[PDB]
């Protein structure tokens, strides 16, 4: 019977992304699929070179919070029958970085995304990351709400 | 342990939609969910009352063809372990009708869609019916490519 | 001191598109630009070859109605200081045809569009033809509402 | 009929500056008021302990946006455009631009670049433009 083999679940810090992760674990268990959770630290903030260290302080703190969240997720997955969890934090423009991750790891056959994220839940029904990735992903994409 | 209960798969006459239907059957099998396939006959063409019978002839043929496709899908589904298939042909503006179907049958907890359809596979990676439904659906949506 | 030289105003049969045309003539007058109004007859309806005559009867009537609206538009432009009006009725998928038209005539340096059209004013603030054209046009695009 | 009040939201990109330049061209022809708006995006993830770090960053970005505004004020003085209001706000850009137009309902044109700082090698129209075209109460023109 036909199955997903390699799932990607991009997550920001939002409850909607965490609900997408939870469903991605459920999908991974059902299909006995590999699972990768990816947080992108957005590094595109305008700055002159003089402000490099202030930007690093901000992003490295964001990265550390994201790593603490991934550690809790690894513990959670160990209580399920999903076979594994790889966790990854990378820096870049989130939507581009998600697209490139999928395209440059072509074994990935599903992306699981929250409908919304940290910025726009009381303004749109679907955020611009989700919309972009739906558009540009080389594989199936499921939007969780 | 959450599972889908009632899956809606909107189909046009395209191969992309038929691939979406095949996956919806796989999801319905794995979840033992109810499945409904829905073809919308687009009835919005410009016409004066004098041309009603001409348009009616064209739309009635399209409907009949869609019903032929549906009969074949019922036969397919009987070769699988999916519980059932409800088949529906509706007249309306496709993206609005899909949205309304999901909102008006709120037990629907997944919509399955092809990325593209009959019109633009050669111009876009995601068609405007998909993009509309991803935005406006009250439930999870999965885009199949 | 740049000016437009060759403006395209795609119209459907909606009031919103006619308000677009009205503004296109205003822009045309100001820049002393050439103006082209383009109505696309959507010929993408599902039909087998036995049905071509039924479809053609529908499309020819739509085309004839469009031609009468163009006649009225030529009359209106002659009451203004806008240099001219070319009118065109084409057959194809509307958003594709508009894109192709602007690429076929690269002199075109503005496309003027209504925000919405005949199908979706009660569902969206901007229609799918307009968003497609904003995305895909090789030149500036103004949206009229 | 003519435009009375034009808003031209700008980021720091060349695209946006081309948008600004056309906005001046439109403003002169119509003898419309012109406002240029730069929104400092303040949505970065951060805990309270990091408030002052983010403040430092955003305040520098704001300051650069002001140097751009000053150079634009000087350009507009060379033209017969009636005026330039310059403004710098803090918030989510696309939301802020929408709010600005609905909170100043005299605005009858928004002029935008097709793309901006982040995505010209990925999309033909950016997400800020997309959102404003959709949510604006008035005409919107996309410059490319
Ligand atoms: N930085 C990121 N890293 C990884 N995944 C992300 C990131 N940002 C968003 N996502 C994924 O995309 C989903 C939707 O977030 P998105 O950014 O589209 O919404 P939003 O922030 O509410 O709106 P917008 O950013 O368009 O204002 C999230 O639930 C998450 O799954
Ligand atoms: N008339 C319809 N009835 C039911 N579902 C449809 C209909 N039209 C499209 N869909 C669904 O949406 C999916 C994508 O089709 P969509 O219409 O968005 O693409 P397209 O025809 O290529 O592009 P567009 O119509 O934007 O030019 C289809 O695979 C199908 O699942
Ligand atoms: N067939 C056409 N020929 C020329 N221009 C068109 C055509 N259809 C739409 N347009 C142009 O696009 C503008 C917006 O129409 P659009 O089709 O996007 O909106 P809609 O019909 O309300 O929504 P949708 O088709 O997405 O449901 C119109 O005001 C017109 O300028
Ligand atoms: N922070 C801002 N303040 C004011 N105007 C802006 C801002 N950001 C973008 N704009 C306006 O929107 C136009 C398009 O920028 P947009 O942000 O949509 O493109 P992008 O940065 O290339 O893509 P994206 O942000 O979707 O990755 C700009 O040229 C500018 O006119
Ligand atoms: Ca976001
Ligand atoms: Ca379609
Ligand atoms: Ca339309
Ligand atoms: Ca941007």
């Amino acid at each position: 019977n036909a199955r997903y083999t390699n799932i990607l679940v991009p997550v920001d810090s939002s409850d909607a992304a965490q609900a997408a992760f939870t469903e991605a674990v459920n999908i991974a268990q059902r299909h006995q699929a590999n699972l990768t959770a990816l947080y992108v630290v957005d590094d595109s903030a305008y700055h002159t070179p003089a402000l490099d260290p202030v930007l690093s302080e901000l992003l490295d703190a964001e990265a550390a919070h994201a790593k603490d969240a991934m550690r809790q997720r690894q513990q959670f997955v160990a209580t399920t029958s999903a076979p594994n969890l790889k966790t990854e934090i990378s820096y870049g423009i989130p939507k581009h970085t998600i697209e490139d991750y999928a395209k440059q790891h072509p074994e990935i056959d599903l992306i699981v995304l929250g409908a919304t994220g940290t910025n726009s839940p009381h303004r749109v029904a679907v955020g611009s990351t989700t919309s972009y990735v739906v558009d540009h992903a080389p594989c199936n994409v499921i939007v969780i709400r």
